[PDB]
């Protein structure tokens, strides 16, 4: 017997339908937001964000815990055997959507994990140099969108630079307001929205096979 392709949290049908729409207002609003057309050289080098991302999740959005390629991956097994691991399989989880980002290869959202949540999170000895400095769990996210050319994977780490530029930063830095929290823009085509009030979206710990 083997392991899953990743294990997650998969929203249901109705905050999947909730939290991808808020991802498209939030691609509309920037990409007819001005400061976002002042730098536009880091997408072409105006522009509906919509098409730009046209590689989004077809059906339900989920938040990876552990990719484990059947066992392929490096931590794999030694994830999956935990014991919370086990006993949270099949349970319902609640996900605080704090933010949403967009850079020039992915859109998505910033998840904030619960402590139980964090009990879920991997810890493999293989590191993204940008995890460095910042908590664990951090990565936690749900893609809403890639560009053509690129992968899924690339969400979580462009999540992860997005929180080492505002490591040490303030409200204070704010381009300006949507009409859902204060927006960020952190050079180099990377965008957040701070959500005022944070979202919240129901969602099952289980294993995926592709
Ligand atoms: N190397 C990886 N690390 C973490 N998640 C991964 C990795 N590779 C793929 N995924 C994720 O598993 C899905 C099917 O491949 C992809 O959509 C990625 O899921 P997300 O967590 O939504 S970025
Ligand atoms: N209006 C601009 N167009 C292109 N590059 C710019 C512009 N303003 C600042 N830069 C910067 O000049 C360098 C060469 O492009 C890069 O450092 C550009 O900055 P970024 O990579 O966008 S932070």
């Amino acid at each position: 017997d083997f392991l899953p392709l990743y294990f997650g949290w998969f929203l249901t049908k109705k905050s999947s339908e909730t939290l991808r729409k808020a991802g498209q207002v939030f691609l509309e609003e920037l990409g007819n937001h001005k400061a976002f057309k002042k730098e536009l050289r880091h997408f072409i080098s105006k522009l509906e964000l919509v098409s730009y991302f046209g590689k989004r999740p077809p059906g339900v959005l989920h938040c990876t815990t552990k990719f484990c390629d059947y066992g392929k991956a490096a931590g794999a097994e030694e994830y999956a055997q935990q014991e919370v691991v086990k006993r949270s399989y099949g349970k319902a989880f609640k996900l605080s959507i704090s933010a949403l980002f967009v850079t020039p290869k992915t859109a998505g959202a910033q998840v904030v994990l619960t402590d139980q949540e964090l009990q879920l999170w991997p810890s493999d000895l293989d590191k993204p140099s940008a995890s460095e400095g910042l908590p664990p769990g951090s990565r936690a996210h749900v893609t809403l969108g890639c560009a053509a050319d690129v992968q899924p994977v690339q969400t979580g780490l462009d999540l992860l630079d997005i929180l080492q530029q505002v490591k040490g930063g303030s409200q204070g830095e704010a381009v300006g307001e949507l009409p859902r929290g204060k927006l960020y823009s952190l050079g180099k085509g990377r965008w957040m929205l701070s959500l005022t009030k944070k979202m919240e979206v129901k969602a099952i710990f289980t294993g995926y096979y592709g």
